[PDB]
């Protein structure tokens, strides 16, 4: 080798870069391709594996982020801008990143990060997805993948093979193929790969657990605030088709045959599709899960629920959880009365509307049912209560109760579940109090940022991040987040009978049972039953 930053891989030779890590240093390989650029006539198709290359691929800088809608609701605002692309956007975007410990290890554990963003945005290159503190602190090879989002990734004319749909999931699978085939040269154990991810990354993980074509490519799985059965995470092939033809209609396109339609859509510039993306949604939910995975009979042989009942999925160990206020950012962005700079107390009227916004698929009875469920009628004009109740509505319906359904289903067949509730609101949070513990805001703990002194996290936050990185890495290494026979308090296994989970915050650990049963019984059993009858 005569070098640490040089690696020969079944695709090509790769030149690394040396990086500082809290006064130490590590190796890092940025922007390694794993597939052919999906440009021109390749748009909306299955990816192809990268054609192997003569020479030294300069893997010393982050790659172009994929093409997505950017978030300008708060220009200049870091809380919101941290999530936007920070490298140039381009259809040429299927690369990946490895952080290897230094000195290069023998065959140690690999974690692969799959970003979220609702399947319409996201980027592998964000400050908070910086793999170096975790790769360093826990001695793991940390990969981060990238995948087409939006129409580029999920336009779906089932029957067609030109835009079959799901292709963004296939992007991830191929990144995962590549880890299977090449991570050995980098010091990592291809028999010890944990895929982890948040939001749509969390659901993508769960979809790889489910899909036959992906199960064999990894060992263990972490799902953070996302689950494949989330209502924003998939659509029927009928509704993908319907939505895809509506992108044509919106862009003046021939609609007689798929060939016609795809051809038209392939001619248009990127920002053009992005600009009419919103306008495919029936009406509506706020924000733009236009193009998402399809239940296609291929990647997904049958319906998720049926897969999940029959046990048709990978049986291994999972670690997963939710944040206390998943819903808060949705309300801020899409619902009246809710604004970044006020306490956002909610009139009783703005509650009726907010309910309607959050449960689009429901009839008047559904809305009454949800309203009854979440309303204190001894004090129905409390604007804090109404504001918080709406938050819980949105959080439970879209993240917690689908996640709890998945957990109870998986655990009947799987080989060990661990379940967390992250309810710490960070000291240095730039968002207003009423949002609480926000969708996405445990990521920074997982990826080590509170160990950087520059960023003003408290010491008790430094200890939390260290504890969490350990749980995560110990779990990836062993299928269990606890240390062999250590003094520290044990995070119990989640079981069907007893359903224990822990909080994840600065106070000493507490174990609980049945995370949000009452509401989840409502969302998972009662409400669907009531809508199917009426
Ligand atoms: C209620 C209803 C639907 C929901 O779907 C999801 C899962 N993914 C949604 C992410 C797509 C919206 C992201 C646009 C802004 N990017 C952010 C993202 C996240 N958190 C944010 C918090 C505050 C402001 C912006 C955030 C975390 C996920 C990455 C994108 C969560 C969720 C909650
Ligand atoms: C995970 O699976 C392992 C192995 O597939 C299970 O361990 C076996 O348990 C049976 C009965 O408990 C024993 O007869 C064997 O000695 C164990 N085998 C091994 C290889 O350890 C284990 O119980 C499963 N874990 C969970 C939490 O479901
Ligand atoms: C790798 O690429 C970047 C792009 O500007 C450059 O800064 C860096 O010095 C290059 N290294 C080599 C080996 O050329
Ligand atoms: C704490 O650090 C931040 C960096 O995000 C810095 O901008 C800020 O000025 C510091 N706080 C105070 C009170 O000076």
């Amino acid at each position: 080798d005569h070098s640490e930053l040089l690696v020969n891989t079944k695709s090509g030779k790769v030149m690394g870069t040396r990086v500082p890590v809290l006064s130490s240093h590590i190796s890092a390989f940025l922007g390694i391709p794993f597939a052919e650029p999906p440009v021109g006539n390749m748009r909306f198709r299955r990816p192809e594996p990268k054609k192997p290359w003569s020479g030294v691929w300069n893997a010393s800088t982050y790659p172009n982020n994929c093409q997505q809608y950017v978030d300008e609701q708060f220009p200049g605002f870091s809380g919101s801008e941290m999530w936007n692309p920070n490298r140039e956007m381009s259809e040429d975007c299927l690369y990946l990143n490895i952080w290897v410990p230094s000195p290069r290890p023998k065959s140690t554990t690999v974690m692969v990060w799959i970003y979220g963003g609702g399947f319409y945005s996201g980027s592998s290159t964000l400050d908070v997805y910086n793999g170096k503190y975790l790769a360093y602190t826990e001695e793991v090879v940390l990969v981060s993948l990238s995948y087409r989002v939006g129409a580029f990734g999920f336009l779906a004319l089932h029957g067609s093979q030109e835009a079959p749909g799901n292709v963004g999931l296939l992007d991830q699978r191929m990144a995962l193929q590549w880890v299977h085939d090449n991570i050995q040269f980098f010091g990592g154990d291809p028999k010890t790969v944990t895929i982890f991810g948040e939001s749509a990354g969390g659901a993508s993980v769960g979809m790889h657990i489910l899909s036959p074509g992906s199960r064999d490519l990894f060992r263990r799985a972490i799902l953070q605030s996302g689950s494949p059965n989330c209502p924003w995470a998939s659509v029927s092939v009928a509704e993908g088709r319907r939505r895809a033809v509506e992108l044509g209609r919106n862009l003046n396109c021939n609609l007689n045959s798929d060939e016609e339609l795809i051809h038209c859509l392939r001619e248009k510039k990127p920002q053009e599709l992005i600009d009419v993306e919103w306008n495919v949604l029936p009406f509506d939910s706020i924000f733009r899960f236009s193009f998402v995975p399809v239940i296609d009979g291929e990647f997904f042989p049958t319906s998720l629920e049926s897969m999940l009942n029959s046990g048709n999925f990978k049986k291994t160990q999972i670690l997963l959880g939710v944040n206390k206020d998943e819903g808060s950012f949705f309300l801020l962005y899409g619902a009246p009365g809710f604004s970044k700079d006020s306490e956002s107390k909610i009139s009783r009227e703005d509650f009726m509307s907010g309910v309607k916004l959050s449960v689009p698929h429901a009839n008047d009875l559904g809305l009454d049912a949800v309203t009854l469920q979440y309303t204190d009628w001894m004090d129905d004009n409390n604007g804090i209560k109404n504001r918080d109740g709406l938050d819980d509505i949105v959080g439970d319906h879209n993240v917690i109760c689908p996640l709890m359904h998945f957990v109870n289903k998986y655990t009947k067949f799987g080989n060990g579940t661990y379940l967390y509730f992250f309810n710490h609101r960070a000291s240095n949070l730039v968002w207003p109090e009423w949002m609480g513990v926000i969708h996405g805001y445990e990521i920074e703990f997982v990826f080590g940022l509170p160990l950087v002194k520059e960023l003003n996290y408290t010491a008790e936050e430094e200890a939390l991040s260290r504890r969490i990185m350990h749980y995560w890495a110990t779990f990836a290494k062993t299928g269990n987040p606890n240390e062999p026979h250590s003094q520290e308090s044990k995070w119990p296994l989640f079981t069907t009978k007893e359903q224990k989970f822990i909080d994840l915050n600065t106070e000493p650990m507490k174990v609980h049972q049945r995370l949000r049963v009452q509401m989840c019984v409502f969302w998972n059993q009662f409400l669907p039953k009531l809508l199917n009858a009426t």
